[PDB]
């Protein structure tokens, strides 16, 4: 038996060949144990991945067409699929599936990232047999958080520049959504950064107004965003089919937004982009390096995370790293 980031005890299953997912990008967790066969166990899903994450999803698509077959969940029902396991993160569903016996498990990498990343990683590798694979990529994460952290754990604050990360940034009106304690937040405090929504903030993730980011004035402004290339909507294009251009083209509008381009941030050119989906990623090691490297570049300079994705996607993925997943002004 297991205790689940939700704190509850969970049997951990003696077979498991169909696995449920309640978000669709818990995907990226699972890609990291499946190995070759990333899609071989997967018998449903909410379609976050499929409809939120095209670009993974067609690169995936093109190796393995079976994946269109994959169901979309979105609560008796659900259950003709037949799971040994299903997961979800921090219901009827829950009720119904232990009521027909399901091992339920609640893991997290959204809220709490620098507490549950690893924790999650270690019990999914339990509850669905795939504890080398986990121990392996926990052993990988900690290797290159620790070339961040070792630079960066006694920087004295005075050194610390400030930081405001707007997540999916775009559209004044919607202005600002981003991470305060926890959340991507939890990268910025480890990147030797000083989130200034920290204190704006109760929880992980919220909104603030434009005019205390203006007022603060922010060393560095990051945007998040897992924009389409075709998508045309307000955001950084950022992932497995986006180029370098396509990327500056895109931050630059965002850069150019109304109160935005009055920043110390904008001026100073300390502006970036980062790939969205590393909100609520096991991959969010690579955006850990890459604030590091933004907030101090010749600190960072023997640092690549480029090398470090290649590194990832060759031992633990099925597919071939392509696209842009950060960008500078």
């Amino acid at each position: 038996n297991i205790t689940d980031m939700a704190g509850r005890s969970v049997v951990i299953p003696a077979k498991v060949e169909r696995i449920l997912l309640g978000e669709g990008r818990l995907f990226y967790a699972v890609s990291l144990l499946e190995g070759q066969k990333p899609f071989d166990r997967i018998v449903g899903w909410q379609g976050d991945f499929r409809k939120l994450d095209t670009q993974t999803y067609a690169v995936y698509k093109a190796k393995f067409p079976q994946v269109d077959n994959i169901p979309l969940i979105g609560p008796e029902k659900v259950l003709t699929l037949n799971p040994d396991i299903a997961i979800f993160g921090l219901s009827e569903l829950v009720k119904q599936l232990e009521k027909a016996g399901v091992p339920v498990v609640f893991v997290d990498f959204r809220t709490s990232p620098l507490k549950n990343t690893l924790p999650s990683m270690r019990v999914l590798g339990k509850v669905l047999h795939r504890e080398q694979q986990a121990n392996d990529y926990i052993k990988f994460y900690e290797d290159n958080v620790r070339k961040v952290t070792e630079i960066t754990s006694k920087i004295p604050a005075d050194k610390k520049p400030s930081v405001f990360i707007e997540l999916r940034a775009g559209a004044m009106e919607e202005c600002c959504g981003t991470a305060g304690k926890g959340n991507m937040g939890d990268f910025i405090d480890q990147a030797g950064g000083n989130n200034m929504a920290k204190n704006l903030l109760p929880g992980a993730l919220g909104t603030v107004n434009l005019e205390k980011v203006l007022s603060t004035n922010p060393d560095i402004y990051i945007a998040s965003g897992g924009k389409a290339p075709d998508n045309n909507a307000p955001g950084v294009s950022l992932g497995a089919q986006v180029t370098k251009e396509q990327a500056q083209s895109s931050l630059q509008t965002i850069l150019d937004r109304k109160g935005i381009n009055t920043l110390s941030a904008v001026k100073n050119g300390r502006s970036y982009g980062i790939w969205h989906n590393f909100y609520n990623s096991p991959y969010n090691v690579l955006a850990i390096q890459s604030f590091a490297k933004w907030f101090y570049p010749q600190q960072f300079a023997d640092l690549d995370p480029n090398n470090t994705m290649n590194s990832l996607y060759s031992q633990f993925l099925a597919i071939e790293p392509t696209g842009t997943y950060w960008v500078d002004s």
